[PDB]
């Protein structure tokens, strides 16, 4: 079976054991799993149960949410632990097949602007890939999108305006720059840092960018919101812990999920 | 390795047997600037699916004879990082001109304008190039009946040459550009902040080629010139979407031009 | 079916087993500095087509006493150039550190890209960038070395910096200190990449260091980076790069290298 004819029989398989049409996917990441766990009347399909899908946990789980028929991931694959670029995209492959039409995807960084306090909220408007792959080399799916797909507005100008009108409604602050991506699993160093602010860089993390890739091609507008869990690791003496970022995280984690809860409300 | 240096020999020992010539100047066209392959004369054909171990496509065609006094091998097509290959199936096409007797490369390509003064459909002499890929094509045993561990980068555009380029095109009143190209994975377009990234790293154009098969042009002993067609602005400059279709439809309007400058450039080479 | 794990594991238990020595400095010498090893007294030399799931050659260690240290010397590293996994490049990082190791201390040779620098210096890594493409920590997370997500805010130990700076001084040996921009290789690079380097912050261009940095500093390890500046960068001069230059300023200098290296190991 050729990789897409994989992505195909996994679609298949929850295609036929889902009442739902989900028009709005979800990869969520910042500790925001608890969005997953408020969807209504749900369907769930663990990921070692899917065909094809990457092996070693989380689940796809479907169902009703403020209105709208969503699919949302609860754990994400991810490109420092070995999966491939094409394992760590193919769940987005799959959202397409289901009907998916808007991907919101958010995540946890290391803000490089120095502007930046730990729990601001920074909405993606362009990404640097800084890991050395991309997710769509190789022959490409014609069944997709095209060859050379264009990247002008990966994260949809449109639908950044409307997080932003959401946020000022809510009285939620807000900030907008550019993310960038290393491979990790390491920390980036102080000179790696002062390097990504020199590129052009407002934020560094480790996902989000894969899949942006994948759902443009794949026809999908996307909505990006970062999650500024610490300064990177160059502008603080103090050094960077997980332990850290997790509760970082779940401080600012309730205006985050507030935020996300009025745009798929509105989307 | 040597597995790889048998089929690169096993390829080249191929064309050698079927063909007349002993060409010592390669081309090397991408896409929309195929076109002067065409006009080499009493030519040889050899399609890369009856050429042994030649990379599968997913039909290009080796084009060999002669041209202004010369005689050239033409890649009419290149294979591309981003369609899957590795770096060395990507360059050992270059391994096999060499075979053939090739001393001076001309690389063509098709790239987007990262320099706000540039105009789409201007040629920019490669002057450098930066690999931001993530792959290099040597990296593995040295293939030693062909180059060094360690070759140097510093002449990678030949600068003799370069100049002998910019007289040129003054000599038959072609504007010319010239600047350093920069090679991403691809297959993506650039996002506006990778161009605006571009831009601080010191490159004048971003495009997906060039890059591997100039470095083992040099390896192997070959002298090089790169002419970049600008056939976009970049993505970002412009208001604009990037499409494939932008790209080729340049290419055709500047091919009349780029024919002649490289028409000139193989006979005075 | 053997994982990494058990790899590293194997390896550990052939060389202990074979071993009187528990050492506690591991030394990847590469500026030359083979001599370094050669002085290692009541040394035990083990091959590296020896010891059991070592990397493949087409090099041994060396353990025993150095000025009143216990060390286990890497006599000729692997290298990401020559076709080898990152984790194959660094599997033997791993192996010291199950052999007691507690600090590293890596030289190489570098392109000078800070204009200040003239052929034969030796400096300091404060930090380095990594250009090269790949992580050697991609993959399953070995729970027994370190944690999932290590900092890399102290790479270099500050305060074992500073005490080379300190024996530099005492010495008389001149020292610069600057940031080692790892490529992948084994091209050496070209003037705009240099160029670019020098705009990414860096002061040295290298093949190599960066890998087991990495996993040294995952593993809980302190490291000293020492590199020498044995050619001017590409561009930064009129004239080509070549291996027998950059072989010939090395050996100029391995006395004055050698007698920093020695100091150091007897300050540790
Ligand atoms: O400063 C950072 N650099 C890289 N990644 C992260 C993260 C994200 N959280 C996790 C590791 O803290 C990981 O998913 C990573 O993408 C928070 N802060 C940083
Ligand atoms: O702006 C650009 N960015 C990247 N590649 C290209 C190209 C080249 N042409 C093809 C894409 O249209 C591809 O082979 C690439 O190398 C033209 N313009 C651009
Ligand atoms: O200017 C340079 N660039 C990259 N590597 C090196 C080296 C080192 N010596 C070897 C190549 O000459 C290799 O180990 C590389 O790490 C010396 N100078 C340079």
């Amino acid at each position: 079976m050729d990789l897409s004819n994989k992505i195909k029989a996994a679609a298949e398989y929850i295609k036929g054991k889902s009442k739902y049409n989900p028009t709005i996917g979800l990869i969520l990441g910042s500790g925001l799993g608890a969005i997953a766990d408020q969807i209504e009347d749900a369907e769930y399909f663990p990921y070692n149960e899917i065909p094809n899908f990457p092996v070693s946990a989380g689940r796809l789980v479907i169902g009703k949410f403020q209105g709208k028929e969503v699919v949302a991931m609860q754990g994400r694959f991810h490109y420092y632990e070995g999966y491939s670029m094409q394992e760590v995209t193919c769940p987005v492959r799959v959202m397409r097949l289901l009907g998916v039409e808007t991907l919101v995807v958010t995540n946890a960084a290391g803000a490089v602007n120095k502007d930046y306090t730990p729990g601001d909220l920074m909405i993606i408007s362009d990404h640097l890939n800084l890991s050395g792959s991309n997710p769509l080399i190789g022959k490409n799916l014609n069944e997709f999108g095209t060859r050379f797909p264009d990247m002008s507005n990966a994260y949809d100008k449109d639908l950044r305006a409307q997080v932003k009108d959401i946020a000022k409604n809510l009285g939620i602050e807000v900030r907008e720059g550019v993310y960038a991506m290393f491979s990790g699993p390491t920390y980036e160093t102080p000179a790696e840092v002062r390097m990504a602010r020199i590129l052009g860089a407002d934020a560094v993390g480790m996902s989000t960018v894969p899949e942006v890739i994948i759902a443009n091609h794949s026809g999908m507008k996307v909505i990006g919101v970062s999650c500024m869990t610490n300064m990177a690791a160059g502008i603080l003496e103090q050094p960077l812990n997980h332990e850290e970022v997790m509760e970082t995280s779940a401080k600012v984690r309730k205006t985050f999920i507030e935020l996300m809860t009025n745009i798929i409300k509105e989307i």
